[PDB]
């Protein structure tokens, strides 16, 4: 069992219940510090990108700790290399927000909190044959992070709600775990297109969530995507599940980790990239 909210199994006890791996020390997530990172002008711009004659359905899901819209395989990738030949193949996308607007995302950057981060979760197709083969396996899985703020002018189309379609309007009350439900497709292209895609942060950390697998390739992207306080409280609608002591869902964040403990054995650097200039 573990929660965000219950202070038995919440997220100070990790580290304890789930020692492989919530107690190593590549963990995430970390403050993103422009100052101390490492420009690294080789990590190209990201590309994500879909398999036109896919059909399956995409559904969304209150696992009772976010709301994880489920891709059908073989439909959404990401290119790292500008090369379009399904090296990386997105599984899910899910969600950590605050109960309010100025807190929410796992990453800061520069010591900031944004109220929403996303988390598109894809494995390195390139090696392992299918998503529960790589989710256990080191340099199974590569994640990236969209800071998402809040603006008070702005036309829907305009917002990354555009390229979610609203979740299908499953956002709501009554949206209790552990359903699930088929929405219209994300368009995950448009929503990559609302941000630089050149202008990320790069380093090598874990999940999020317990069990803290250290085997993901973080990206996470500097600029935001916009959305309106009406759409963050939609989130706030849905319920937690019943592991959890809070009712409504928010503050589904993890704490900040340190990019190296004292008890590293080998220091990780953090990267960062621009455009080509
Ligand atoms: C994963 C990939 O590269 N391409 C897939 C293909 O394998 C599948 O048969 C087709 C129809 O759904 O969708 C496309
Ligand atoms: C196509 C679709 O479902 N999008 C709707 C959009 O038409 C509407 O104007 C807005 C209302 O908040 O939210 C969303
Ligand atoms: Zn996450």
């Amino acid at each position: 069992e573990w929660s965000y909210t219950n202070i038995l199994t919440g997220p100070e006890t990790w580290h304890e219940h789930y020692k492989n791996m919530c107690s190593g020390y590549y963990q995430s997530p970390i403050d993103l510090k422009t100052d101390i990172s490492t420009l690294d002008l080789k990590l190209k711009t990201v590309i994500i990108y879909r398999n036109t004659s896919s059909t399956e359905t995409t559904t969304i899901q209150n696992n009772g700790h976010s709301a994880e819209v489920k891709f059908p395989r073989n439909t959404w990738f990401i290119s790292f290399d500008g090369i379009l030949d399904y090296k990386y193949e997105i599984i899910q996308m899910h969600f950590h927000w605050g109960n309010t607007d100025d807190r929410g995302s796992e990453h800061t950057i520069d010591g900031f909190r944004f109220p929403l981060e996303g988390h598109i979760v894809s494995f390195r197709r390139q090696m392992y044959s299918s998503p529960s083969e790589a989710i256990g396996r080191p340099g199974g899985l590569a994640v990236l992070g969209i800071m998402h703020q809040i603006v008070e002018s702005i036309k829907y189309e305009q917002t990354a709600f555009k390229a979610y379609n609203n979740f299908s309007g499953v956002l709501n009350s009554q949206f209790v775990p552990p359903n699930n439900s088929t929405i219209d497709d994300i368009n995950l292209a448009l929503l990559l297109s609302l941000l630089n895609p050149s202008r990320y942060f790069r380093y090598l950390g874990s999940l999020t969530t317990p069990p803290c697998t250290e085997n993901v390739l973080w990206t996470v992207f500097i600029d935001p995507v916009l959305i309106t306080r009406e759409q963050i409280n939609l989130f706030r609608n849905l319920p937690y599940g019943s592991n959890e002591k809070q009712t409504r869902m928010g503050d589904n964040f993890r704490p900040i980790q340190l990019l190296n403990p004292i008890d590293t054995l080998a220091s990780r650097t953090l990267y960062r990239a621009t455009a080509r200039g």
